[PDB]
């Protein structure tokens, strides 16, 4: 069930100038699409998302984790943290803090988070624990950002993403209520107005999370898609360049999602 249908991704990334890795799966039927889906690539800000689940994990243990107020002072502050700058003279709860590195990628909110669980090899150890044996986070925002071709430092498959996702969204990874906060944050998502959700049609509902390295032509995004009547979709679209300076599109990002329904057969 396999590209039953097969997409032209290979002319995409050519004119791109460099490589997309997709995986898409119909919850339905099981049927898949995937083009490079188990090389690796970049994470950047996508694993926020997957930070927020961790997080919510634990509070299943941890009956006042979302609630607990998190003081910060300003050398806590990165580049690119619209929220938690915001709230730098009053703190921000747990829960707040992962709704902004979900929804706004807010970057010293991550790296407060991190912190929580750990750092890179605790939200790597909650990976492990739901079955993802090709995520790997190595290191912090913003030193995560850069991309190297050929580090498998902060990066996985697309597929090991759509997989996890699934679990963590549809599956029984979460319990019920934490599951469905995940979903809520994923829906609310900012910054992802031009990338999966450019592909979907309106009056269906998605959640996502995106992530831009700034370097290396390397972006992506992946998101779970409820269309209208039938199984939900999950899907990851990642990118990346050769060159350092090659710019990264989000329009390949949208298109490539677009390639991935048309294959699976969801009329968009």
């Amino acid at each position: 069930l396999t590209n039953l249908v097969a997409e032209p991704f290979a002319k995409l990334e050519q004119d791109f100038g460099g490589s997309i890795g997709v995986y898409a799966m119909d919850t339905g039927s099981g049927a898949t699409v995937s083009y490079r889906a188990e090389e690796r690539f970049p994470l950047c800000s996508s694993f926020k998302g997957f930070l927020a689940a961790a997080v919510l994990a634990r509070s299943q243990q941890q009956a006042g984790l979302l609630d607990t107020p998190i003081r910060y002072g300003k050398n806590a502050l990165v580049p690119w943290s619209p929220i938690s700058e915001k709230y730098l003279t009053t703190g921000m709860t747990v829960a707040e803090l992962s709704a902004a590195a979900v929804q706004y990628s807010d970057n010293a909110a991550a790296n407060l988070l991190l912190k929580e669980l750990g750092g890179p090899a605790g939200l790597t150890a909650f990976m492990r624990s739901i079955g993802d044996t090709t995520f790997r986070l190595d290191r912090w925002e913003l030193e995560l950002n850069s991309a190297i071709p050929g580090d498998a430092r902060d990066t996985s498959s697309p597929r090991a993403v759509t997989e996890s996702l699934q679990k963590l969204t549809l599956g029984s990874a979460l319990a019920a209520p934490q599951r469905q906060q995940f979903v809520d944050w994923l829906k609310g998502n900012t910054t992802g107005n031009h990338r999966i959700r450019a592909a979907v049609p309106a009056d269906w509902a998605v959640g996502d999370k995106t992530g831009t390295c700034g370097v290396y032509g390397t972006a992506n995004d992946y998101a779970v898609v409820w269309p209208t009547g039938r199984a939900p979709i999950v899907l990851a679209v990642y990118t990346r360049a050769p060159n350092k300076d090659d710019k990264y599109s989000e329009a390949v990002i949208a298109a490539a999602a677009r390639l991935a329904l048309e294959g699976l057969g969801v009329n968009g």
